[PDB]
């Protein structure tokens, strides 16, 4: 007892200091909260305001002596440039996706600090799981050829890129731009992955084993290098010559992204010219043939676009 | 140009005050996340002393004229239940399955309000998903028949268990205190609708169907009641005879609970009484047995724990 009675009166004298900075903690947090709530409601009261009144400009176009017009057009592109900043750091409300998933909780990382830390998180996600896609897809061809394996692999598939839908409706929320076709792309292939898994072996099955594992693995060895293209970018970005890099970047990896979105139209072309032979007579094989068209479609098309506003600008 | 001259003058001053509101909160911002790391570390500190001195008391437990020991290890209760309060208040650092999903962003939401609206969004999603279940399940066992739509119902399944889990990684994390055990069950269900999946059509299928999804309709008429039975509990938790109502409230609930768990294992007994049949030859039988017997010995037992307490207090 009398080294336990000891204790508790020192103790209790750190406690007691505790408490009261708890106490203080509390009345902070709150008044940020209203202090939040208060910006919050002001910059999207005027972003409304101005957007009308851009929408008097806009109709108010037409109305050119207009030197002004354009300059208060770059006045307004400036106006609503500072209020795309400036949002970034307040809370901002779920998309749709992710009241489904993750509830309504606020996922707003203020500093950016951790919208930096968060990007990187992201990436070094993608690859640690990649090489684990390469070591399984190179043995299911090679190795060891099965329904229950390649079942694993497959489930391994659908749960990498559902997750990965995830951490990226959070960084669109963050305050990033994702382009608008990356986020559906993680879905078909999502889907493309599902129709596969109630596959009923038999003839149709090792026809289409070797040209999908195969193009399983090429296109997860490509994850390697969009890395050592996206690290490369972000480091350099956290800081002329940058972008002399990222010319010559996309311009070395370019090849690769295309040969890929090439083979994602021979696997396409398979399956049809399987499908209509007779001897398929598989529900599944013309419903899995659409999504690689669809990937094929979207992927060598959206890759168009982003090259040449690289060479636009 | 002349009414595009005068909103901006006017505009501006507005402008300038909410650009001078932000520069406050940025500072508010950060003077808060200060302390949040001191007062963070603070408890996290003291609570390791008096975890100490209580391992110190728990080895001079034997030392018992203990009547102080007994009142200290009540004040050590006291003690340790205050510091549980406060840090539900700080954000705490994610755990594992929301290390990998979700990815490091803290997701504790502060006030109580917060605390509390949460816990009904997340009873307000199990029953929107529930009858969309008995819907689909209703479907599937009396109006059509086929392997495509048996799918359709399946992969509903293992998105429903996933995104639950997501859902209650964050109440734990939050602050609230859900038993072991229902986390982990969220898993050996969605591997048992995982090997079903992957289940070929033959003569083992159309004996496993009728024992199967006539039991996914009465557990998903089961969730309808503790809905009307948890919802009941936390309005009354918000505001003696409610404990009359918790006593009773279970008391009409444990039968149907008991009868469903009776049904989990007597479907576990038919797969292993057709598995040992010669005609199936199929892995995927034994292996989804399993699961079902899992789960009833985690049930059976863990819903008479909650109830042992229930009647001990």
């Amino acid at each position: 007892l009398g080294d336990c009675l000891r204790n508790w009166e020192d103790l209790q004298q750190d406690f007691q200091g505790i408490q009261e900075t708890h106490r203080l903690y509390r009345l902070k947090l709150e008044e940020l909260t209203k202090l939040q709530a208060n910006c919050t409601n002001s910059i999207t009261r005027q972003k409304k305001r101005l957007q009308e009144l851009a929408l008097v400009l806009k109709k108010c176009r037409p109305s050119l002596s207009m030197e002004a017009a354009q300059e208060l057009e770059n006045q307004m592109k400036e106006r609503q440039g500072l209020f795309f900043d400036m949002e970034a750091y307040l809370p901002k409300k779920n998309g749709l996706y992710l009241s489904l998933v993750l509830g309504n909780v606020n996922v707003t990382l203020l500093s950016k600090q951790a919208k930096f830390a968060y990007k990187d998180e992201y990436e070094k996600f993608k690859l640690y799981l990649t090489i684990i896609l390469i070591v399984i897809s190179f043995t299911c061809r090679f190795l060891l050829n099965s329904r229950v394996t390649d079942a694993a692999f497959n489930f391994l598939l659908v749960w990498y890129y559902c997750t990965l839908t995830i951490r990226e409706s959070i960084l669109i929320n963050n305050g990033s731009r994702i382009k608008g076709w990356w986020v559906f792309h993680h879905y078909v292939s999502t889907f493309l992955s599902g129709v596969m898994l109630t596959w009923p072996d038999g003839l149709m099955y090792q026809k289409f084993r070797n040209q999908f594992l195969s193009f399983s693995m090429y296109q997860s060895f490509v994850q390697f290098l969009q890395y050592y293209y996206q690290s490369g970018c972000l480091y350099r970005l956290r800081a002329e010559g940058f972008q002399s890099w990222m010319w010559r970047g996309l311009t070395f990896l370019l090849p690769f992204l295309f040969f890929g979105h090439f083979w994602q139209l021979f696997n396409a072309l398979t399956l049809f010219n399987l499908a209509r032979d007779p001897e398929c007579k598989e529900w599944q094989v013309l419903m899995c043939g659409f999504p690689f068209l669809l990937l094929f479609l979207g992927n060598f098309f959206t890759t168009l676009r982003v090259v040449h506003q690289k060479f636009h600008s």
